[PDB]
């Protein structure tokens, strides 16, 4: 909108990246930059600039990355820089009241569910996963309780048939974006109106521990295919064949025709052993990755495992 109003951005990964980059090409005047200290990435763990710090020194903005900005002398550099706006979006700190209190129009973020559904850190996952008919993109005030600020705009992206958690990310994050660039001057205009979240329907998308990882064969078939999907990529959910913990990366939906116990192995095809569950909706593993070996298709695990039907998994 204008480059009289000064913003400062508070992001890590990759999912923040697009919002900077529209408040950016936007032309509003981003005069800081605040992210997470550099952590390890990748199959070897190494140590790299965050995705938005990359994207922030291609501009030439200044990146602050404190240990936490919860301190005085960390949050006062913010205070320093006078910004009329602040926004986040996937930034893993807690934003003191200070910080909170400082800017003009408030400090906004960008949270990927349709709050009061899916508060905390996991709600991409989550809305997969409960096989939810459609997540979106909120945006509202920020506050001390986590998530729980009055809700200023919203948008709805649909999830589609196969969509893995790695590909909704993307769709959010660009809905995001876009969403972020036509709250901006609606905000700063007064043309939006704050709603207070409805405690009653508060969901909390919690941070995936690994025992959340654990394939349920009990469940239908339809719940383990979202189970799986909704992992993919990161962290991915796993089961147990031959002793083996073995990360199943991706699933299809087949039926079984005659129903039996749930993780039993009844069909052997060409690409993948289809797996019994707890309704008519069977599973077939057709992609896996058994403890200490490489991500394969199953047609590659089949031809060095072959586990005859009847087996149970789990």
């Amino acid at each position: 909108s204008n480059a009289m109003i000064k913003v400062v951005f508070m992001g890590t990964p990759d999912f923040s990246v697009p919002v900077l980059r529209r408040l950016i090409e936007d032309g509003y005047d981003v005069i800081g930059v605040v992210t997470q200290p550099d952590r390890p990435v990748g199959r070897k763990k190494v140590l790299t600039p965050t995705p938005v710090k990359v994207e922030a020194e291609k501009h030439g903005i200044p990146v602050l990355q404190p240990l936490r900005i919860r301190e005085k002398d960390e949050y006062e550099k913010v205070l320093a820089l006078e910004p009329d706006l602040i926004v986040t979006a996937a930034f893993g700190q807690i934003v003191p009241n200070e910080i909170l209190e400082a800017p003009k129009y408030g400090c906004i973020n960008v949270h990927a569910s349709l709050l009061p559904e899916l508060r905390g850190g996991a709600p991409i996952h989550y809305a997969i996963m409960e096989g939810k008919e459609k997540t979106g993109i909120t945006i509202m005030y920020m506050v001390e309780k986590l998530d729980a600020g009055d809700i200023l705009t919203q948008v709805e992206v649909e999830i589609e048939e196969r969509e893995t958690t790695g590909s909704l990310f993307d769709k959010l994050s660009e809905a995001g974006a876009h969403l972020l660039s036509k709250t901006v001057p609606l905000l700063i205009q007064g043309k939006l109106e704050p709603i207070k979240q409805n405690e009653e329907e508060v969901t909390f998308a919690y941070n995936i521990k690994r025992e959340q990882e654990k394939i349920d064969w009990t469940k239908t078939g339809e719940e383990v295919y979202n189970h799986i999907r909704g992992l993919n990529p990161w962290p991915v959910a796993y089961t147990t064949l031959a002793g083996q913990v073995v990360k199943v990366w991706w699933g299809e939906k087949v039926p079984v025709t005659k129903s039996a116990e749930a993780g039993t192995i009844v069909a052997i095809e060409e690409d993948g052993f289809v797996v019994a569950t707890g309704n008519e909706t069977g599973v077939k593993i057709t992609e896996l990755q058994p403890s200490g070996k490489k991500r394969m298709s199953c047609s590659q695990f089949l031809r060095g495992t072959k586990p005859e039907i009847g087996t149970k998994l789990g």
